[PDB]
């Protein structure tokens, strides 16, 4: 089964991932142990509005283990333009930046 969302922080690893589509590939490692749990990521326009303006390719991000430091590999698509990866939230979400020529 499949809790709630990840209360723990993800870390960057590596850097996001050029696809060569418009995507951009995640390598994620997850801090917790909580999971199963759904991972708390979205491509916003700015660090200021959390409205979705981005899509997932790999829709409903998942950490299937109970482990630490796992890690997650999510596909991603963003908008056209300068955008903001997030993941997490509280003193929890991680930022980075990308920009789609």
């Amino acid at each position: 089964t499949t809790y709630g969302v990840c209360s723990k922080a993800f870390k960057f690893l590596g850097t996001p991932a050029d696809t060569g589509h418009g995507t951009v590939v995640l390598e994620l490692q997850y801090t917790g142990t909580d999971g199963p749990c759904k991972v708390p990521i979205s491509s916003v326009a700015s660090l200021n509005d959390l409205t979705p303006v981005g899509r997932l390719v790999t829709v409903n991000p998942f950490v299937s283990v109970a482990t630490a430091n796992a890690k997650v590999l999510i596909e991603l698509e963003p908008p056209f333009g300068d955008s903001y990866i997030v993941v997490g939230r509280g003193e929890q979400q991680i930022n980075h930046h990308w920009h789609k020529s």
